[PDB]
């Protein structure tokens, strides 16, 4: 009685992959979550009248688990932090890896700019928009601290997966 959606959260160390994921599952902000825990979580959530069981891999480091989620994951959150220019620059590499594993430029994906609550961003919203536009994907700004944008990011990914394949 539910539809399963397999999601993978990727991006540089420190950007808030775990904090976003924990926020979605537990509705709290974690200051410090072991930066080495790579694991999968499950959330049941009704999105547009469909009961979804999200199977989410929170990636960490560099794994037999990750290989399978990369091959069989249906959508990707590609996360950078708006105060980490290098994490933004790194997106290209995460997107390239995903394209290669899928042999496709048409993979459900959302670009996520995290830590929107922090002052004096170094990556402007227009830089991120430019990048998401060239990739043909949505850009969503989040804060795992305030929860701004968190459900938006995950719901939008679910919708991008549907736009791409029957579920
Ligand atoms: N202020 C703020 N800090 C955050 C946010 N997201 C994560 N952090 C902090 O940034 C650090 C890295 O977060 P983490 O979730 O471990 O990153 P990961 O390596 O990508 O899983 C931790 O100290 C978090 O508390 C956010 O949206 N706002
Ligand atoms: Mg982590």
């Amino acid at each position: 009685h539910m539809t399963e959606y397999k999601l993978v959260v990727v991006g540089a160390g420190g950007v808030g992959k775990s904090a976003l994921t924990i926020q979605l599952i537990q509705n709290h902000f974690v200051d410090e979550y072991d930066p080495t825990i790579e694991d999968s979580y499950r959330k049941q959530v009704v999105i547009d009248g469909e009961t979804c069981l999200l199977d989410i891999l929170d990636t960490a480091g560099a794994s037999a688990m990750r290989d399978q989620y990369m091959r069989t994951g249906e959508g990707f959150l590609c996360v950078f932090a708006i105060n980490n220019t290098k994490s933004f620059e790194d997106i290209h590499h995460y997107r390239e890896q995903i394209k290669r594993v899928k042999d496709s430029e048409d993979v459900p994906m959302v670009l996520v700019g995290n830590k929107s609550d922090l002052p004096s961003r170094t990556v402007d919203t227009k830089q991120a928009q430019d990048l998401a536009r060239s990739y043909g994907i949505p850009f969503i700004e989040t804060s795992a601290k305030t929860r701004q944008g968190v459900d938006d990011a995950f719901y939008t990914l679910v919708r991008e997966i549907r736009k791409h394949k029957e579920k």
